[PDB]
């Protein structure tokens, strides 16, 4: 029992982290096979970050201008290319610690672990979610760019995020490993609108099932609702609309607890309309939305 | 910016996890140098867990009865001994992945990362604290015994916890790496009193400084207090008494924000007396106590 914001073990990702320096800018890179992936803003100075022409800036750079260090040893750069907002530096050596991996573009509401890094060295690991507004609420300081987000299935690391930017609001924006930003963000030092951040309804329901599984049941009520009645409440409280696809994914948790998904929706409706009245659920005084149904099952079953 | 419940990167610990089986019981072990450390209840069946005489039970066991598997390869056991509540299995091979390490017994209020494991395989990592009542609020299922808690300083892993037991209340009890339980717990299937769990006052103040550093300042007030006035409030709200030792450790955070420690205490006093009024601090609707002053500085500075 017990329920925690749990990250995947980060070892497989630690073995891929390297330091990339170009000119006077240093950030993190991801070494997989003979390629190092990093944010393309590594070629920028603070001056051209205002309005950068990345193609024109990259023309002034050669393979020898990209310094890639793995621990204390230097990697020889034999190629460089730009794919969207990432640079791919071909090195002459394959990373001996390259795990089985895939590049995946996650959907909003999905969760992932982040290995925050500075100077190619890992500092910590935390769990977070891609927000409906395509930002992440991370914890990142200057030098953290190039830190990656990932999920792990048995021995395979699915890289889903690369950190690039912090918005003036203190929230984070980044790309998938093909260099495509999540959301409307551009890699420019210009104020950018994040957008309304709604609550991930299916994840709150998954966490409510996690609460029942671990003993917290005070919020269970004698009511039920329908998808349309529930969604009227969800709209009012800036929660994502719940669909039959969401109900279907909550099936295993509904079967584990014997609580029909619409009955759990009625519990959520009452919690939204009445608040928690000073009570807690899984050590939290608010409704948690950064655990997916898969996360709850994985944590409550022990998948390694 | 951003503040997260961040764990240390777990790679150094993953390389030490092994599976230990004795009879029909399988749990995790920690392989460092040529020794495998595991909870001594690995020698028990469910029947003798009611009242085990570990010395008499260990007499029926030989080196060949302890099956130690590292990944898919078997370790040869050449020695076994019991130290308090842990078994030390001497193996014929030193772990090639043994990091620089120390065994430390942490104080209540201190935090650490946990690498939850099942069958010698890591499933996830989370941050937690040794509670004032010497329990930890972990997330552990059957088979998680032998999973360890740790801190990392540059390249050195300080192992501080080994998981042994879940109390009927769903909270967790374990030992240091010398096999001494934290708190009054015994390794027996008997109901055991955890004790009153108070809030780690110095950690809540550290998290309030973390909130100011990251922009959340609504709770800052025009008041101050004294240690004795504050402690009257702390006693009333089941918070640990604050001492000058606690004020001294909050020095760097007080210097970073320009907020005197007793002024921050007055903010905490008002939050305790008035609640949060439906507001949040660092994405939380309650006062967080599982970040030490060291954790806040480390996260807000980027120590790798
Ligand atoms: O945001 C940037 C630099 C930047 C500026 C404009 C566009 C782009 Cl793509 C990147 N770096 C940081 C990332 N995360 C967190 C930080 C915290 N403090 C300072 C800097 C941080
Ligand atoms: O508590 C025990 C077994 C046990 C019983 C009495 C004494 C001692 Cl030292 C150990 N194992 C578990 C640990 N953590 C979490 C669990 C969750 N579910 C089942 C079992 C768990």
């Amino acid at each position: 029992s017990g329920f925690r914001k749990m990250a995947f073990p980060s070892g497989k990702v630690e073995g891929c982290m390297v330091q990339v320096t170009c000119g006077t800018t240093t950030l993190n890179g991801l070494w997989l096979d003979d390629v190092v992936y990093c944010p393309r803003h590594v070629i920028c100075t603070s001056e051209d970050m205002l309005n950068p022409n990345y193609e024109d800036l990259l023309i002034r750079k050669s393979n020898h201008n990209f310094l890639v260090q793995a621990g204390n040893v230097q990697l020889r750069v034999i190629g460089h290319s730009m794919q969207n907002c990432v640079l791919k530096l071909k090195v002459d050596t394959a990373n001996p610690k390259t795990p089985k991996y895939k590049f995946v573009r996650i959907q909003p509401g999905q969760t992932f672990s982040v290995l925050a890094c500075y100077n190619g060295s890992p500092s910590g690991v935390y769990q977070c979610a891609m927000r409906p507004n395509f930002t992440i609420k991370g914890s990142f300081l200057n030098g953290s760019c190039g830190s990656v987000g990932f999920n792990i299935d048995y021995d395979c690391v699915s890289f889903c995020y690369m950190h690039h930017m912090e918005l003036p609001t203190g929230v984070h924006a980044g790309t998938d490993l093909e260099g495509n930003f999540y959301g409307p963000f551009v890699d420019r030092q210009t104020a950018q609108a994040a957008g309304t951040d709604t609550t991930i309804t299916v994840n709150v329901l998954a966490w409510l099932y996690a609460a029942v599984i671990n003993g917290d049941r005070w919020f269970l009520n004698r009511f039920t609702t329908t998808l349309n009645d529930f969604n009227l409440v969800a709209m009012k409280y800036n929660y994502e609309p719940l669909t039959q696809d969401h109900v279907d994914i909550l099936g295993p948790l509904s079967a584990q607890t014997g609580i029909a998904v619409l009955d759990m929706c009625a519990s959520l409706k009452e919690l939204l309309q009445n608040g928690m009245n000073g009570r807690t659920i899984l050590g939290s005084a608010l409704l948690e939305d950064e655990f997916t149904p898969f996360d709850v099952v994985r944590q409550c079953s022990g998948v390694t």
